[PDB]
């Protein structure tokens, strides 16, 4: 009914380029924070010395990395756009890859729904002057203001829908997901993008201790540890593609998790000072949040905090999570991410609720590190929540496998969402042996290379994944670019040795060397070429001409060659974006 | 229902100070765009002797002007603050006022959803440092972020509920009241705030003529003029609180009109250039939300319109209207109040939607000004527009008055709302003439007397409201503050004679010189001090005690005052603010 799918993702965190990544770090317990020595830190010459600077930070790698020719961006263009908005725009374009959707293919309307931090903004260059209203100045503000973080999105990936972007300081993940399941629920939107971006500027740069406050004295996160000092600063990005349940599940597509409940409010006049969960406004966005989606806490065994790392900010959230749990609830497994990558700022509640989305996926549960002295004043053994120490099996006397994330801010945003395991997968209809076609596409030859290698690392990780699932995902599921290569299988393992080496010792390669492709052999449809017959659509010689007429660039109907079958989209390698520097030279 | 009433309104524009000098300046057809002489303007050194520079723009009287003694902020802090927080905050307690609402004592969840533009924030002083996370960094946060515009506004005014700020270009107002109808639709919230600000920095400034732009020649707005060369820049503030229409009308609270439809998207890759209407995304915006509130096109009798003032994108709008209402819908007043005021920014889609509301409530059609020749390639007589080039009574052969308002932006941000006529006025029980309570309270003597002086004058010119309306509205629609003036009368002329001179010549006056009140005679309840009996709230001698001592500084339980009569909220005077100027000195 009111459940929304999560059928995309994208991600990057301290210590973890991509989501596959950040899953792996925080299941052997790994720590994303950056030490720096004092020369290593080129900024902050007044503090440096100071005793109280802590050289450690969570580093997002490759910060200001882009690739504009791929959104058909310029190099004057990139360079104007704040690293967020390339942050951002290159993980939307991830998550409409992951999700295995080709934007150029959407029929309906696709809300994009994002959250921004405008002090960084304000740091990396002056504002648009709007004195007069030329055609540059336009492309200066779009490259500037956070509005146009979200419109960028829809402009540059070829989409049509709506555009919302929200400020919520350190909850802003969480809103933006709220907002964009109101747009599903309410019928607005199709699918949604929605998301949050984090760079903070000075990027390498450690912080200033000071006795009582949120930020670490040693520069280690330490939640729910009676020695705990505060947490460490953090940048990143998280994005997801969102679906409403029942449909996700008629397309066949992949499904991480589902979102039962969203709730938010505000600390208001019963404010407290910055961390603080103040006990009865939290709980009333956590109650709120579990009976939107119609889920009793006694089925929620995995909660996923706030948890700074300090003992009297711990306290007061697993308080008010008691509250809204009850005594009834049982037993739940608590834990913070923050002890392995920091505080994550707009992006932090997505940090948690990413990682609760992999729990309930791999039904795994990691552990919470930094974790040594338990604090005696959480009465832990008289609460619902038990430290998860160890990585474990999620095996819940419940019956049913659901997390409760929680996102505080400054200015008293609160911000809870409740996720449920995705359906079990159906069984299958045994996979028809056929000659199938792959295909990948990029800018150059040197990035269709590293298409080659990503996908030839994919298929050992993944040996599981049937040949009918890739062709479809690939096929219908990416974008057609300039630069193009195909094949012509029928195996896994043939599958590999077409890839590997440099590509062309594949059926498809010596047809486009040996002759150009004829036209006449194909009938025209409005969306490319097709094969006269359903024969031919399983005939290795047939299917060698009309990919070799797909790498020379005519345009090929990928529909009618999957229309018999009833494929499902999973999950894929995601564009290798060469990785050139962009940054402003003029203030 | 589905309907979501306007019960409070604040703004400030170009040439008018509040909504009645706005409304005024509409129904005259006067124009508020300011023109200065070189020496005037102390910026722009390098553009000020160029000859397109033009020396126009719409000012924002009082843009630097606080009130920080009734806010509870320090002046340290006024001055951290931007002139969009302390601009927004100030019309957010007046448009508090104006539904006669005290925020310390609604006793429901109100939600705060504002648009505002981090450019002028970035340009105002440099961003927070985050190096340390000390109180005195948070109050620095809390005054420059975008993301507390809303928050300030929940504290400030002890509120408690959800605060949402949305930067959405253009067209910020409407969706700010967009997403606080789906707020208050789902049941989040039970009234809503919503609203936004524009601060143009510089302010005193003018800007570059280029051909073929949006920016103006002359420094004159001449929308839907064959000879119109663009519109000027302007800044101002509107904000609305937002109810559902049946709790509304239950309440007893003052309408100026009702919300049935919004709608947004964007122009996504279906782009155009600056201010250009796509007309099949526009006209998808438009035709959802008369979809959403259930009207007909043939119903819109008033179409507020973008109106830059440039041929081409009158042209535009137009059409994408027309393919809006079909061919049909019969016949439409058109106008654009950007003749008047020029572009608004973030709330030049306030400026609208305010100029419809207040038309509906006055039952008016304001004039649109500047139009002198008209533009032959829109072919007015083949829509069903007719450019308002007259002030008229607006009465509809269709029957029910309906307007919809347009807002574009850059980013391909398209925003459309459609507003109704509120509730014909329900016939009234006749007055009981019986001594009652009236109540004014400031921060010091002179405010108070300048709410006298307010008082007095506003009774001259609604000589049609009734006495126990001002009493209820006062008495229980105001914040109780230190210095108090009450009085005891019975007739709208005792009220006239009490407040006039030194305010001393009342009952109670007299009572509090002579003695203190003896608290033994009342009774202390949940809400405070009550009389004992239903008698003892009709002696005049038992209401003049109680007035005295809720004037010494004692809490009185207004509510059980006002139990046995059903009284009308209505539209009062809003505190007279001391208006010192605050800017911040260090960068
Ligand atoms: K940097
Ligand atoms: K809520």
């Amino acid at each position: 009914p009111g459940d929304v799918a999560i059928i995309g993702a994208s991600c990057r965190f301290p210590g973890a380029r991509n989501k596959e990544q950040y899953w792996d770090n925080l299941l052997h317990g790994r720590e994303g924070v950056t030490f720096y020595a004092k020369d290593e830190i080129e900024v902050d010459e007044t503090l440096i010395n100071s005793p109280a600077y802590v050289r450690a930070t969570g580093a997002l790698d490759g910060y200001d990395e882009f690739d504009p020719a791929v959104f058909g961006v310029s190099d004057r263009m990139a360079a104007a756009m704040t690293p967020e908005h390339r942050v951002f725009l290159e993980a939307s374009w991830e998550v409409m890859e992951d999700a295995s959707y080709d934007p150029e293919r959407v029929r309906g309307e696709v809300g994009v729904y994002a959250s921004t931090n405008p002090q960084s903004a304000a740091l990396y260059s002056s504002p648009p002057d709007w004195v007069s209203a030329g055609p540059e100045v336009m492309d200066r503000s779009n490259a500037w203001l956070p509005d146009t973080i979200t419109s960028n999105v829809l402009y540059y990936l070829g989409l049509t829908g709506e555009a919302v972007t929200v400020t919520a300081v350190c909850s802003g993940f969480h809103y933006a997901v709220h907002l964009a399941c109101q747009s599903l629920l309410l019928g607005q939107t199709d699918m949604a993008i929605a998301g949050g971006v984090m760079v903070r500027l000075p990027q390498r740069r450690g912080y200033l201790w000071e006795e009582g406050r949120i930020l670490s004295r040693d520069g280690h996160c330490r939640p729910f540890d009676a020695n705990g000092t505060g947490s460490v600063l953090a940048s990143g990005v998280a994005v997801v593609l969102l679906k409403p349940l029942p449909q996700a599940v008629a397309d066949r597509d992949h499904i991480y998790a589902t979102v039962k409940g969203t709730a938010i409010n505000n600390n208001g006049i019963s404010a407290m000072a910055y961390g603080l969960a103040q006990p009865e406004r939290l709980s009333a966005c956590i109650a709120g949040a579990m009976q939107a989606g119609d889920v009793a806490p006694e089925t929620v065994s995995m909660y996923e905090a706030n948890g700074f790392g300090m003992p009297i900010t711990d306290s007061l959230e697993v308080h008010a999570a008691h509250l809204a749990f009850g005594k009834q609830s049982g037993t739940c497994s608590i834990g913070a991410v923050k002890g392995n990558i920091g505080h994550a700022g707009v992006v932090a509640g997505g940090s948690g609720a990413v990682k609760a989305a992999f729990a309930l996926y791999h039904r795994s549960l990691p552990p919470t590190i930094n974790l040594t002295e338990l604090n005696e004043e959480i009465d832990f053994p008289r609460t619902p929540f038990v430290p998860q120490l160890e990585p474990a099996a999620w095996q819940p006397e419940c019956g049913i496998r659901r997390a409760g994330i929680t996102a505080l801010g400054g200015g008293g945003y609160n911000a809870h969402l409740v996720l449920e395991e995705p359906p079990r997968p159906v069984e299958r209809e045994p996979e028809n042996r056929r000659p199938r076609i792959v295909t990948l596409s990029a800018l150059d030859d040197a990035a269709v290379s590293r298409q080659r290698a990503a996908l030839s690392s994919w298929l050992a990780e993944h040996s599981d994944a049937r040949l009918d699932d890739i062709a479809y995902s690939l096929n219908l599921g990416r974008k057609a670019l300039p630069s193009r290569w195909a094949a012509v299988i029928s195996t896994r393992d043939e599958l590999l040795e077409v890839l590997s080496g440099d590509g062309k010792s594949g059926r498809v390669s010596r047809f486009g060397q040996e002759r150009r492709a004829d036209l006449a052999r194909f009938r025209r449809t409005e969306d490319g070429l097709a094969l006269g017959s359903g024969d031919e659509m399983r005939d290795v010689q047939a299917l060698t001409e009309l990919a070799a007429a797909w790498v020379q660039g005519e345009r090929v109907n990928f529909e009618v060659l999957h229309a018999d079958e009833r494929s499902h989209r999973i999950s894929l390698p995601n564009y290798p974006f060469a990785r050139r520097r962009f940054w402003r030279t003029d203030w």
